[PDB]
């Protein structure tokens, strides 16, 4: 497996719930990087470079993700909700001596993310989410056309075993299928391919496939329910965020990203940029261009 | 290896233009056509087929595509998967019999070609029962979390191909016997013969079944919304007495009435839940026949 990331060390951050995986370059402001599925920290290997030369850069495989260990779940998918890996990341941040940083995620990642923002927001300078809705939005917009493009939200919060007995006769087919249909080109063009390999390898592991269905099911359950709570109690997220969507990605497949943010966070600036779903690999100059300026501000 | 599980029914293949229906026939007198839905075949009336022979010509027939009727090859549409153009071939099959006015009943898809053809050609049918639906676009108007998670194989299965067709070949075995436990009051295996849920493994385990399968969910999540759509504009109802059926614990169900929905569909019909998941005639079968034969008897 390729290092994607040349002169990066690689940190393992032990916490209470287990070691962080982490890639960590750069100096400045603290940095911490999320990528979400089905993918693992070196997805940011084409822009946390150009961050690195304004920021102490930290790329972390999430909770049960990559090389990050993979807590033991429970009946309520409890160490893989949002809530919990923020917790987890706070403490991992901490064992760097972080304990106010900027925060940029990525799908799952951008979950734990505005999640960590909401439940922590003393814990960060800014947050950027890219090419997510809150998990809320998401599921109060699920109607036909939005559960058939994000099927794969109610199909992996199914029970187990089933999404993994599944998964498991084609591990390779589901996360090319993955990666590939939310691309703007709609193929594997934009990916690195030493990084699909790392994405490959990762989803091999059965473990590994059944964590990413517990966050799949903290995301129709628990999560859902936190998300609930603070709609309807009006908890917007206080700290500065930039959300980025691509033009072509899911966020604004049901939505108007901005708007919708709007309702979550009280300071929140937006901005499409042309690509899919895969930001920071499908245009890695133009989101890198955006965080360097957000983080910088 | 695969039991006869109607004992004194015939077996006939009918030809239609789309490929040959398969079907068990037994009794006589009226005569009455019974379609199961997924993921079964016909074997799923094995208990309550007999009791409705005794009253009524019974055809238990594979749907198109399923167990061992005819597959006809889909095209970019599913088209031959719609409800519309199943109906249609079922019509076809019925008319090589001698029956173009026949009473129906159905279950689960087989229920989606039933009222489809109660919309398209209203006068084919004497009665209809739907066991355990909704109309598609109900289904469909309902999507929300709640649903989408109860129902995820609606979105998953209509995927484009080979998605679901590769996934379900992951662990086809497992899949089928969760479909099957999953929907049942037990959540397990016991309600079903044992030798019917051979013939659902065994139609399961071929991949070209499968693929059919979810062309069937690709119909029921484009072109059958889209006809069940048209219906609902044009206020179109359906005439023919209507008996629907469902599982207090089933698919159905949920917060608002299966009832409630149906009279938005039909001007004559009446309803009962029956102690039941989704799997009424198998779950529930002599209550499930109790009220098909009081029905279809007038
Ligand atoms: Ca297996």
């Amino acid at each position: 497996l390729a290092d994607l990331f040349p002169g990066f060390g690689s940190e393992w951050i032990n916490t209470s719930s287990g070691r962080i995986f982490a890639r960590v370059g750069g100096d400045g402001p603290p940095l911490l990087l999320l990528h979400g599925f089905p993918q693992t920290h070196v997805m940011w290997h084409r822009v946390a470079p150009k961050l690195a030369e304004r920021f102490k850069v930290i790329v972390a495989d999430l909770p049960g993700y990559g090389w990050s260990d993979m807590p033991e779940s429970d009946e309520q998918h409890t160490p893989y909700t949002k809530r919990a890996m923020a917790k987890q990341l706070i403490e991992a941040m901490e064992q760097l001596g972080h304990v106010h940083f900027a925060l940029a995620g990525h799908d799952r990642g951008a979950r734990v993310s505005y999640r960590l923002a909401l439940d922590s927001p003393g814990r960060l300078s800014k947050l950027a989410v890219l090419d997510i809705l809150p998990t809320y939005e998401y599921w109060q917009r699920m109607n036909r056309a939005y559960a058939l493009k994000i099927y794969h939200w109610s199909f992996l919060a199914q029970p187990a075993p089933l999404p993994e007995n599944l998964l498991g006769g084609d591990p390779d087919f589901y996360v090319k299928a993955k990666l590939a249909s939310w691309t703007r080109a709609g193929d594997l063009s934009a990916f690195d391919p030493r990084a699909v390999e790392h994405y490959r390898i990762a989803f091999a592991d059965p473990m590994r496939r059944h964590v990413m269905c517990e966050d799949y099911r903290a995301g129709a359950y628990a999560d859902f329910e936190h998300d609930k709570i603070d709609v309807e109690a009006g908890n917007k997220i206080p700290v500065p965020m930039l959300a980025l969507w691509g033009a072509s990605g899911i966020a604004q497949s049901a939505a108007t990203p901005l708007d919708v943010w709007r309702k979550w966070a009280s300071d929140v600036q937006g901005a499409p940029i042309e690509s899919g779903h895969f930001l920071p690999e499908e245009a890695p100059d133009q989101t890198a261009e955006a965080l360097v300026r957000f983080f910088s501000a």
